[PDB]
């Protein structure tokens, strides 16, 4: 029993993060077989952060100009080339540890596992959501560019994000791992904001659905609705629209738990509509939506890595 | 900027977990040096969980009764002894993953992370605490016994519980690594119950702080409070006593912050006394106890 935020084991991830020193600017790297990735932005100034050309400034940068310390120990670097946001760092040595990966882009709502990484060593790993505004709701200082963010999906590490920037509401933003932007954001020192966010519909259904399987079920009611109806109630609160796709994703916990889809939509909109009457489900006074339906059915039956 | 449970990265303790199995039995081992700890349970029988004697199945078995498996690969088990509630199997084999490590007892309010595993096999990991009644609030499903908690404070592994048992309420109970059991707990499957719960105030206050640091101050008020009047206060609602230890504690965000702790414990009184009122701290809309004062630290600028 139990259910609770839960993050992939980190260990494949951990054997690749790496240090990026270009001048006064140490930062974060992924090291995979013989080519180290990072922030394009790491070779920038303070001042060349208000406007960059980044083509201009990486052509003065020598090889020797991009310090990558793998724990105690150098890598040479014998090339240096941008993708999108990213720098791709080519050095003399295949790193030994590199797991079988797949860089791979992820939609608004689904979930990943992010190891927050200072200096090159990992420090913590948490549980992410690429949000509807297609920001993240991370925990980053100084120093934690260059983290990244993955899932596995059975031996295969699927990396899908690196850090580049915090946003100023205190969310952030970051780039797939070939460079391009989650969101309309760039990587450079001028006004930007997250737009306004809106509830991962999907994955508050699920996560009902696993409040009802450790049995908390004081919502659950006689009614059930329609996708129309519905998808109307959660316009009105700021919810994504609710798809025909959605419901046959969480066909699976529909049947195991007996509550129809549109039954659950019944209970969730008269939590919308009336709230929780000092109750809490799955210990939250608020409805939680960072739970994806596989991530249900995977913490809920115990699918190890 | 943000807050999150953020758990320890788990590559080190991944390296140490190895699969047991006795009889029909099969649950997970710990793998340091040449020693594999898990549960002592896994030596039981099924007509034989109310009320065993460890030491009379224990005599009974012969090393290669014990089938470890580490990945692909099957351990040699060369020797066996007992040890309050956890069983420790020298293998011929020492881990060449072992990390630097320590084996720790910790005290209610403590956070640690759990590698939840199954078969031998990592399968998540997550923040906890240990609760005041001496039970853990995990995720764990059949086969997850002798998963561990840990943290890694420098880079030391300490490691402070292994999993045993789930209590009828959904909670957890286990031990340290030298096999004691948090609370008043046994390893037995006679009727037993978790105390009643409290919030870890110390805990909350820390949260709070961190809410600050944070750039959040709506739940402030003008006023301060007597140590023995707030404690009078907060028992009314399940909290915790906060002693002089925990003030002492909170000292250092405190200073960070420019608010005395005991301006913070009336801003606490007051939500208490008031909810939330629509808004959220950090994120939640109930007030957070799983952040110790060192959590908040390590996280926090
Ligand atoms: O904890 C559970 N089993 C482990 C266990 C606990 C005590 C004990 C033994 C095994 C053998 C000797 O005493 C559990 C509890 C509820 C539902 C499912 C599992
Ligand atoms: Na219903």
């Amino acid at each position: 029993s139990g259910f609770r935020k839960m993050a992939f084991p980190s260990g494949k991830v951990e054997g690749c993060m790496v240090q990026v020193t270009c001048g006064t600017t140490t930062l974060n790297g992924l090291w995979l077989d013989d080519v180290v990735y990072c922030p394009r932005h790491v070779i920038c100034t303070s001042e060349d952060m208000l406007n960059p050309n980044y083509e201009d400034l990486l052509i003065r940068k020598s090889n020797h100009n991009f310090l990558v310390q793998a724990g105690n120990v150098q890598l040479r670097v014998i090339g240096h080339s941008m993708q999108n946001c990213v720098l791709k760092l080519k050095v003399d040595t295949a790193n030994p540890k590199t797991p079988k990966y797949k860089f791979v882009r992820i939609q608004p709502g689904q979930t990943f596992s992010v190891l927050a990484c200072y200096n090159g060593s990992p420090s913590g790993v948490y549980q992410c959501a690429m949000r509807p505004n297609f920001t993240i709701k991370g925990s980053f200082l100084n120093g934690s560019c260059g983290s990244v963010g993955f899932n596995i999906d059975y031996d295969c590490v699927s990396f899908c994000y690196m850090h580049h920037m915090e946003l100023p509401t205190g969310v952030h933003a970051g780039t797939d791992l070939e460079g391009n932007f989650y969101g309309p954001f760039v990587d450079r020192q001028t006004a930007q904001a997250a737009g306004t966010d809106t509830t991962i519909t999907v994955n508050v259904l699920a996560w009902l659905y696993a409040a009802v399987i450790n049995g908390d079920r004081w919502f659950l009611n006689r009614f059930t609705t329609t996708l129309n109806d519905f998808n109307l109630v959660a316009m009105k609160y700021n919810y994504e629209p609710l798809t025909q796709d959605h419901v046959d994703i969480l066909g699976p916990l529909s049947a195991q738990t007996g509550i129809a889809v549109l039954d659950m939509c019944a209970s969730l909109k008269e939590l919308l509509q009336n709230g929780m009457n000092g109750r809490t489900i799955l210990g939250s006074a608020l409805l939680e939506d960072e739970f994806t339906p596989f991530d249900v059915v995977r913490q809920c039956s115990g699918v190890t890595f």
